[PDB]
C-alpha cells in the first residue's frame, strides 16, 4: 500500500466594511414556566429547559473557515 | 505500509472595518419558573434549567477558523 | 510499517478595525424560581440551575484559532 | 316660598361568599413607544402618556353605593 | 323664603367571606420609551408619564360608599 | 330667609373575613426611558414621570366612608 494526502489551499475570507453603526437591540420581557417528574439524560446531551435569553453579536468581521480532515484506515 | 499527510495552508481570514460605532442593547425583564422532581444525568452533559441570561458580544475582529485532523489506524 | 505527518500552516488571522466606540449593554432585570427534590449527577456533567447573568464582552480583537490531532494507532 | 327634602333609604348591598380561592395573574411583557413635540394642558385634564400597567383586585365584597344630592336654588 | 333638608339612611353596605385564599400576581417584564420637547401644564392636571406599574389589592372587604351634598343658595 | 340641614346616617359599612391566606406578588422587572427639554407646571398639578413601582396592598377591611357637604351661600 501507498497512501498520499495534500489539499492544499491558498484560501481567502475577507470583508471591507465602513462603519457598524447605530444598532439598537431593545427586547420587552416574557413568561416561561415548565413542569416535569422525572429528567434522565445519558451519553452526550446539550439540553436548556425554561431559558428567556437575549443575544446581540455585531462582530466586525465574521469570517468562519471551518474545515477538518479523516484518514482513517484499517 | 506506507502513510503520508501534508494539508497545508497559506489560507487567510481576515477583515477591515471603519468603526463599531453605536450599539445599543437594552432588554427588559422577564420571567421564568421550572419544576421538576428527580434530576438524573450521567456521562457527558450541558444543561441549562432555569436561566434568563443577556450578553453584548461586539468583537472588532471575529475571524474563527477551526481546523482538525484525524489519522487513525490499526 | 511507516507513518508520516506534516499538517503545515502559514495561516493567517487577522482584524484591522479603526474605533469600537460607543457601547451601552443596559438589561431591566427579571425574576427566576427552580424547585426540585433529588439532583443526581455522575461522570462528566456541566448544570447551571436557576441562573440570571449578564455578560458585555468588546475583545478589540477576537480571532480565535482551534486546531487539533490525533494520530492514534493499534 | 317653602321646600322639603327627605330621601329615606333603608337600602342594603350584600354578598355571601365561600372563598375567592385560586386566582393566577401572570401577564407576559410588551413594549411601548410614544413620540410628540409640544404638549400643553389646561383647566381639568387626566391624561396617561405612555403606560404598561397590571393589576389584580380581588376583594372580598366590593359593594360600591355612590349617592349624590343637589337642591340648587336662586 | 323657608328650605329644610334631611336625607336619612339607615344604609348597609356588607360582606361574608370565608377566605380570600391563593392568589398569584406575577407580571412578567416590559419596556416604554417616551419623547417630547415641551410640556406645559396649568390649572388642575393630574399626568402619568412612562409608567411601568404592578398592582395587587385584596381588601377582605371594600364597601366603599361615596356621598355627597350641596344646598348652594343665592 | 330660613334654611335647615340634618343629613342623618345611621348607615354602617362592614366586613367579615375567615382568612387573608396566601397572596404572592412577585413582579419580574422592566425598562423605562422618558425624554424631554423644557417642563413647565402651574396651579395644581400632580405628575410621574419616569416611573416602575410596584404595591401590594392587603387591607383585612376596606370600608372606605367618603362623605360632604357644601351650604354655599350668596
Amino acid at each position: 500500500v501507498q497512501i498520499v494526502y495534500k489539499p492544499v489551499d491558498l484560501s481567502k475570507v475577507t470583508s471591507k466594511c465602513g462603519s457598524l453603526g447605530n444598532i439598537h437591540h431593545k427586547p420587552g420581557g416574557g413568561q416561561v414556566e415548565v413542569k416535569s417528574e422525572k429528567l434522565d439524560f445519558k451519553d452526550r446531551v446539550q439540553s436548556k429547559i425554561g431559558s428567556l435569553d437575549n443575544i446581540t453579536h455585531v462582530p466586525g468581521g465574521g469570517n468562519k473557515k471551518i474545515e477538518t480532515h479523516k484518514l482513517t484506515f484499517r
